[PDB]
């Protein structure tokens, strides 16, 4: 014969302040528990986003003003338009996008690790007012301000995502916080990466790779977050995802070429950044469990610029 | 413009979760970290952000000696209340900060809400990482079953979130400046009254920079409470204070009766309540109100208070 005979039970009976408030403010609350983690990926992009916590004052942009006097007030004010509509992404994100990613969470630590998102995306945008407060004069930057309210081609790009971070579908909502960091700002980052393959504002460069090393784990998250809940699904339901995600993706892409033809247009560089702004989509997609479609034209980045892309981000500390 | 007015483009345009709010009306406008509506924004933005830290910085290995004196009644206490303070911090980083952005005054104010939510959300995971070094994983979950079936502890967490989910943002602001002003004093007495005793100290290194914070987080939000309220009419204004006042004697009547409960077998919780309602006072004023509190309400010992600014155990 034999002896015939669950921890953390607490977990079962309890909800998060979010719960407790989405049921109507019923319910027995717990604290976030850091010592009995539910899915390990969120313990290591915790860790790792708060360990590449940054600021702008680790780059010493005033080193870029030497490159910058040799550019026209034509290519100034392209610069500082160009990011002062990276700045408008960077604000939606940081104060609608990411925010609203925390009550759509499947673990109480994901809840906090898209409050990190927001206050870094935050920082991305505060990055280009140092860039600004440094090289740019204030009737650049109070013009660059103008421009972007009045640009139409900017402003479509600026609304398409903000109706699905406040309607009620949160699978819409997470594509959409993909496809911010994962696509939108690409065309844009592009004319760093151009000037500084040619020797110019070589340190505003180190501060997009510094964002852009944040971009990365913001785009992969999202995306392992969509792929967890979309994966348990009924097939219909998980097809009519893909089917949105391409044809949101693939609007996106069509709004991304009018604004950037309009903004590069005296400078020849569209045709260039369309197909950068395209090799992320690519990218995008694949972050998302989906095989681009693209072609290696629509996607052919220049080897100088691909290094600029790719180069690492990495006695001043934080 | 006759004067030559600049940035008349801010006027024209809205912020993003303004474009949300008026049901997606108006061109959007970036953020501009060039031209700061109010200087006290880009202050708080630059002392906030300077003051960014995490847990593991600091050693808290280097307790374990002094962690080794505690009596298991003493080290149940401290994971109970550290445990109480983690579910109070994941209040306030995932509903309450989070809340206070679509009712700034400014863009930047909308954005240094962000930065709050992130660092208390740090400060929620600091008494996890503090955990990890001295307790026991019986210790941890034990404790965060007590937090789920203590009543005094759960009606304080249940006294702000209605005012963060309803419609009204002055109510909302008061319940922000409320939590780090006041609710968690009560708690953070007890790493100082043992590393008053000489326990702890890396610990009480933890709780000072989680000070550090939220006195800034008590003092904006009731900066930016008191701009909303003095544009308000004498009666409003009026109905304001007296809303703040009834707030705040009903949440210190569940704090005495959660820390009564909470250390009652140490005989701590007529000093500590004293510690809690001396910072009430701070909390009325960083809302532009006179402390009705006496001297001997408020009063902290020298010991704990040199713990605050830096025989019978
Ligand atoms: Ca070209
Ligand atoms: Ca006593």
């Amino acid at each position: 014969g034999h002896m015939a005979s669950i921890k953390n039970q607490y977990y079962n009976e309890s909800v998060s302040p979010i719960e407790y408030a989405q049921q109507g403010f019923k319910g027995k609350m717990r604290s976030v528990n850091w010592n009995v983690v539910n899915d390990e990926k969120d313990l290591e992009v915790w860790n790792r986003i708060t360990q590449n916590f940054w600021l702008p004052e680790k780059i010493p942009v005033s080193n870029d003003l030497t490159s910058w006097r040799t550019l026209t007030p034509e290519w100034q004010e392209l610069i500082t338009r160009t990011f002062t509509g990276l700045t408008l992404l960077d604000t939606i994100q940081a104060t609608v996008g990411d925010v609203a990613q925390v009550p759509n969470s499947l673990t109480d630590h994901e809840q906090v690790i898209y409050t990190n998102f927001a206050f870094m995306v935050a920082v991305h945008a505060r990055s280009y007012g140092s860039i600004f407060s440094t090289l740019c004069s204030s009737e650049q930057i109070e013009e660059a301000h103008e421009w972007v309210i009045n640009t139409e081609t900017l402003q479509e790009r600026a609304k398409a995502l903000i109706p699905y971070y406040v309607n009620d579908d949160p699978l819409k909502s997470k594509v959409a916080a993909a496809l911010m960091p994962g696509f939108l700002l690409y065309g844009g980052f592009y004319l760093p990466f151009y000037l500084s393959a040619r020797g110019k504002l070589p340190n505003t460069s180190d501060i997009i790779r510094l964002i852009l090393r944040d971009k990365v784990i913001h785009n992969y998250y999202s995306g392992y977050k969509y792929q967890k809940k979309v994966a348990k699904l009924s097939p219909e339901k998980q097809a009519e995802m893909k089917e949105f995600v391409f044809k949101l993706l693939y609007e996106l892409i069509d709004l991304e070429k009018a604004y950037l033809k309009e903004l590069y247009e005296d400078f020849g560089l569209a045709d260039d950044a369309i197909r950068f702004s395209v090799y992320n989509a690519g990218k995008f997609l694949q972050n998302l469990g989906y095989d681009s479609p693209f072609t290696e034209e629509e996607t052919r980045i220049e080897p100088e610029i691909f290094t600029q892309l790719s180069a690492r981000a990495d006695d001043w500390e934080f």
